[PDB]
């Protein structure tokens, strides 16, 4: 009947002869209670991904907003949009309540991710996990605790680990949340009892909880664009200049900027030139999801395109 199989010490597969994999399974059996058995049974069908490594890797004017910018801002998209939200508006409207985050936010945000649910993502979240965690000296602490928190969502929420799917670095569902965050934001904003990434309203709950932890300031502008060039200053999300540094270099809001005493110099290049704007708080909430000018732009926009395509 029940095999302890004490004697089974040594796993197969692709980690089966792994010094990291070996020192992971006993800090899981340590530290959580996991059975070495057990885990090595999960460890020997995991599959190590040289394609998850390669891609871990891989990471004027000429345009380049407005490049980045049609990938996401499609009629096919801004009408998926709609239909996302209003399928969802009930949860979109709760999510505002709770949370203060408007749901041109969310809806940015999961459509740039995953286009409301249509890619995902197809690679097994334990195969990037243990081939990242145990074959990527740069990242190998990171995402070993990226496993160890995987390991025990699928343990709690009763997942069988191995049919979970997702991107090249473990994200899931319809937010593409990594573990860490699943455990640190996710909510359970169905009110099942169970916090699933791929249920819609979770993930729309868990976006929120995300955005208003990280800072997101209910109400408050996200970036005003302005009038003029400012070539001199250095710009992007991380940059930081008082308003009236930001004048003296020849711009001026668009809108007023309230009590905003400071913001980010961003630039887009649109073509025919640079488009600056003052980045607020709230922008740099955004990048706080995907560390991009670009990537926050878009999110905001795309959002802002579904909003007013809904109110025709
Ligand atoms: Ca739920």
């Amino acid at each position: 009947m029940v095999e302890p199989q004490h004697n089974v010490m040594q796993m197969g597969g692709d980690f089966a002869n792994n010094p990291n994999a070996q020192q992971f399974i006993d800090k899981m059996v340590n530290k959580h209670g996991f059975d070495r058995q057990q885990l090595q049974e999960i460890l020997s069908q995991a599959k190590r991904l040289d394609s998850v490594l390669r891609l871990m890797d891989n990471q004027g004017p000429n345009g380049a907003w407005l490049r980045y910018r049609k990938k996401f801002i499609t009629p096919d998209n801004v009408q998926n949009g709609v239909v996302f939200w209003n399928q969802y508006e009930d949860a979109l409207n709760r999510a505002w309540q709770v949370y203060g985050v408007p749901p041109e936010i969310i809806v940015g945000i999961i459509g740039v991710e995953t286009r409301w649910g249509r890619v995902m993502g197809k690679t097994r979240i334990l195969d990037a996990l243990a081939t990242l965690s145990f074959n990527y000296p740069r990242r190998a602490e990171y995402f070993s605790g990226e496993l160890e928190t995987f390991l025990l969502m699928a343990r709690d929420e009763q997942d069988d680990p191995l049919n979970l799917k997702g991107s090249f670095a473990g994200a899931m569902g319809y937010g593409q949340f990594m573990p860490s965050s699943y455990k640190q934001y996710a909510v359970d904003f169905s009110g099942d009892g169970h916090i699933n990434l791929w249920d819609p309203v979770d993930a729309i709950g868990s976006v929120a909880n995300y955005f208003k932890a990280h800072g997101w300031v209910k109400g408050d502008q996200v970036a005003v664009m302005a009038n003029g060039q400012a070539p001199g200053l250095p710009n992007g999300f991380k940059t930081k200049y008082s308003i009236s540094q930001l004048a003296a270099a020849g711009l001026t809001p668009q809108q007023p900027l309230g009590n905003h005493q400071q913001a980010s110099l961003l630039r887009l290049d649109v073509g025919t030139g640079y488009q600056y704007w003052y980045g607020l708080p709230n922008f740099y909430t955004i990048t706080r999801y995907n560390h991009s000018t670009h990537y926050a732009m878009a999110v905001w926009q795309l959002g802002q395109a579904v909003a007013l395509a809904r109110v025709q």
